[PDB]
């Protein structure tokens, strides 16, 4: 499924994001539209072999099970498949555990790069929440 702005800012807000470990709504749908342009179908190999799954580009090195990572863990606890999905439940839940590590949102280098130290609220700008 390809989410809309408000929409996708909707259902994050429901599984409890808005604001999750200090994160405004505005950081997670600035991240959700640089990492898949808002798909929940998109995949990305990595050099290492590893690959990106899903609205947040969860990776295959640490977070999910595919098949095909050797000595990868699964730190989710879930096939990577399940990150594909229009309900976006497992990726958010996945999210919360790699948001809590230590290194808050920098584990997502389009973050980084394009919404750290920008107006992220205006990702939220007319939405009904
Ligand atoms: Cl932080
Ligand atoms: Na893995």
């Amino acid at each position: 499924k390809v989410f809309g702005r408000c929409e996708l800012a909707a259902a994050m807000k429901r599984h409890g994001l808005d604001n999750y470990r200090g994160y405004s709504l505005g950081n997670w749908v600035c991240a959700a539209k640089f990492e898949s342009n808002f798909n929940t179908q998109a995949t990305n190999r990595n050099t290492d072999g590893s690959t990106d799954y899903g609205i947040l580009q969860i990776n295959s090195r640490w977070w999910c099970n595919d098949g095909r990572t050797p000595g990868s863990r699964n730190l989710c606890n879930i096939p990577c498949s399940a990150l594909l999905s229009s309900d976006i439940t497992a990726s958010v839940n996945c999210a919360k555990k790699i948001v809590s590590d230590g290194n808050g949102m920098n584990a997502w280098v389009a973050w980084r790069n394009r919404c750290k130290g920008t107006d992220v609220q205006a990702w939220i700008r007319g939405c009904r929440l």
